């Protein structure tokens, strides 16, 4: 696998978004990773409808702002035919009836892979694949309040996460020791965090479970 990977840099990825104040990590979370593989697929980067996600997948598990997984978000698209564009059906943060329209499908899948719980097997996933959803322990004020630099929470669980994120590449601070990352975009809005990225800590144990529910769409 390359030292680093920034998927941004080849056009996977699109602007951060804002949640808002529902419980729909796990759309945006989806909606990213879908982007990068659509993108792999067409050559188009476009931004996808959380809106879609949070109003139609409940008979797939999700609870719209009560939360949901990325995989049953993935689930959702194969068994509705598609997904509209964010353009066509607009974000919300509130769960509303189901108004897909398939003139404005814009992206389709044919299921999910589930990466192994290993920090190496998210390496490779992030090299050959693309941006990758995953659940994180983001549990902590100091996560809440994080601006720079590498995260590194000692009470994170590498078991019970709670908030859904996307993998965009991952590499190292040049400064001490330590000193690897995860790059992971975020769905707080652009004044959260690094222009609303974190640098997640990498290979230190699997730190607050990134690698435990780690997952992307096939197209
Ligand atoms: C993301 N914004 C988010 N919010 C929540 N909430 C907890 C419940 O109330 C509102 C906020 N939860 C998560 N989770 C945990 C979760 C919740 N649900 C509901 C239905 C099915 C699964 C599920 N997981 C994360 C979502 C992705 C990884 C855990 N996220």
């Amino acid at each position: 696998a390359p030292r680093s990977v920034d998927w941004r840099e080849k056009g996977y990825v699109t602007p951060v978004k804002n949640q808002g104040q529902c419980g729909s990590c796990w759309a945006f979370s989806a909606t990213g990773a879908l982007e990068g593989q659509m993108f792999r697929k067409t050559g188009r980067l476009i931004s996808l409808s959380e809106q879609n996600l949070v109003d139609c997948s409940g008979p797939q598990g999700n609870e719209g702002c009560n939360g949901g997984l990325m995989d049953y978000a993935f689930q959702y698209v194969q068994d509705n035919g598609g997904l509209d564009s964010e353009e066509s059906y607009p974000y919300e943060a509130t769960e509303e009836s189901c108004k897909y329209n398939p003139k404005y499908s814009v992206a389709n899948d044919t299921g999910f892979v589930d990466i192994p719980k290993q920090e190496k097997a998210l390496m490779k996933a992030v090299a050959t694949v693309g941006p990758i959803s995953v659940a994180i322990d983001a549990g902590h004020e100091s996560f809440l309040f994080y601006k720079e630099g590498i995260y590194f929470e000692p009470d994170c669980s590498s078991e019970d996460m709670d908030h859904g994120v996307l993998v965009v590449g991952y590499g190292f601070e040049s400064t001490s020791d330590n000193n690897k990352y995860w790059l992971v975009k975020n769905s707080w809005g652009e004044e959260w965090g690094m222009g609303g990225y974190v640098k997640m800590a990498k290979d230190r144990r699997n730190h607050c479970g990134i690698a435990s529910a780690a997952s992307y769409p096939t197209v």
